[PDB]
């Protein structure tokens, strides 16, 4: 009797390939962007709390789907998913299973990439395919704040993702889960990758280099990447659909290479990805699994990608329409040629190939990165140091997880 479900998401691509289900299946998707990340993650809290108001379906990144699987708030969907072991690429995979349980499907993988405005580092005089350290990225920044005061290289009000994700990509791991997930160690002081990005970033910060007004994920993000005062981004590899979508203005005269490393070493990380899950409140189970079916694993993985993300299965990596893309559909069904040619997955490809083994995410990231801001903000929009910044955000996750229950250790 089920004719309607209701989903929560940002992912641009949602609104095509939902679209797409109701015409093969006759089922509405109530499909709503309530907000991205942390925002969403509100929204579901409370109406979790609220025990009324959830959606059948929410966008989960893997950083928080194992807070939200802990908690048993997501659908054990481990019977329905035999062979997606090998349908599935490894680290999509393995973050969607907590405890020897499947709570969502993956929708797309975020491996880390340079997507830079090639007009602007050009009149810069910064050739965008010559960062290969951070000190060269650091040199550009220079050069492109030298353009005039209200241009940067990149934006960053203080995002913890964006933290985390630079971590991993120097080496680091400051965060294990062992005994069933019971026994956690936080070590971002001493961590010698969280030291090697806090020694970057806070040059940054200090030579006034960065953008720390502009807040991701909103309206003048979007305006400065079409202006130029945004002039690149290090960011996942899900950036295009984005780009296309909300700065459509620039498209042309973006490029995309690989991440600046610490040393010019070989090595990347992952900064988002997401999955769907089926809320564990849905009175819709079945229907919810079918859609999340469909754009995870059937034919919504190919819109996925000529939309602009980059996938989380083994197919499309060898795939024509991922190899050999260059233009991107936009939300309307437009080929928007975003790169000038590009063949931009040649680079991703090589991006996911790069990324370091190793890192895990807390089991409690929700909260972690919900409150960066309450111990960090004052380094992005004033003169803490990071690593004084830091140092406080570790002790109250510390006390925050003896709280919950977990074993706590530095
Ligand atoms: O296409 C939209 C993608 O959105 C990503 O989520 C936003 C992203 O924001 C960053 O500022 C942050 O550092 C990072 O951790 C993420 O929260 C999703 O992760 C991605 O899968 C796409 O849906």
């Amino acid at each position: 009797n089920v004719k309607e479900i209701d989903v929560w998401a940002w992912d641009p691509s949602l609104k095509q390939i939902a679209a797409d289900y109701e015409k093969k299946t006759g089922i509405k998707v109530n499909l709503k962007n309530v907000g991205t990340n942390t925002k969403e993650y509100t929204q579901l809290d409370n109406a979790i709390e609220a025990g009324s108001g959830a959606p059948d379906v929410a966008q989960i990144e893997y950083y928080a789907l194992p807070q939200y699987a802990i908690k048993g708030n997501l659908l054990d969907i481990t019977d329905k998913t035999s062979g997606y072991e090998d349908f599935y690429n490894p680290g999509p995979w393995s973050s969607v299973q907590i405890d020897g349980k499947v709570y969502a499907l993956p929708i797309d993988a975020g491996p880390m990439a340079f997507f830079y405005n090639k007009e602007i580092f050009d009149k810069a005089g910064v050739d965008g395919e010559k960062i290969k350290t951070w000190d060269d990225y650091y040199e550009a920044a220079k050069k492109i704040h030298a353009l005039g005061d209200e241009y940067y290289i990149t934006s960053d009000s203080g995002d913890a993702g964006f933290f985390d994700s630079m971590t991993w990509l120097a080496g680091g791991k400051p965060f294990q889960t062992t005994n069933n997930g019971k026994d956690v160690t936080i070590n971002l002081t001493g961590d010698n990758g969280v030291k090697e990005f806090e020694k970057f970033w806070q040059k940054l910060l200090d030579e006034k280099l960065l953008d720390t007004k502009t807040v991701g994920w909103s309206e003048d993000w979007f305006k400065g990447m079409q202006d130029g005062t945004i002039a690149s981004l290090l960011t996942g590899a899900w950036m295009p659909g984005n780009l296309v979508n909300s700065a459509p203005a620039a498209a042309g005269k973006w490029r995309v290479a690989l991440m600046p490393t610490p040393n010019g070493e070989k090595a990347n990380a992952e900064n988002g990805g997401s999955s769907l899950a089926v809320l564990k409140s849905s009175p819709k189970a079945q229907a919810a699994y079918d859609f999340i079916e469909y754009v995870a694993h059937g034919d919504g993985v190919k819109t996925h990608v000529e939309t602009g993300a980059f996938p989380a299965d083994k197919a499309s990596l060898e795939a024509d329409y991922f190899k050999n893309a260059t233009t991107i559909k936009n939300s309307d069904g437009k080929e928007i040629d975003y790169f000038g040619g590009q063949k931009y997955n040649e680079v991703l490809a090589q991006a996911s190939a790069d990324v370091l083994t190793g890192y895990q995410f807390l089991p409690f990231e929700v909260k972690a990165r919900g409150v960066f801001g309450d111990y960090l903000g004052k380094s992005y929009t004033g003169n803490q140091p990071l690593s004084e910044g830091v140092a406080a955000w570790q002790k109250a996750l510390i006390d925050y997880g003896k709280e919950q229950g977990f074993t706590m250790k530095e």
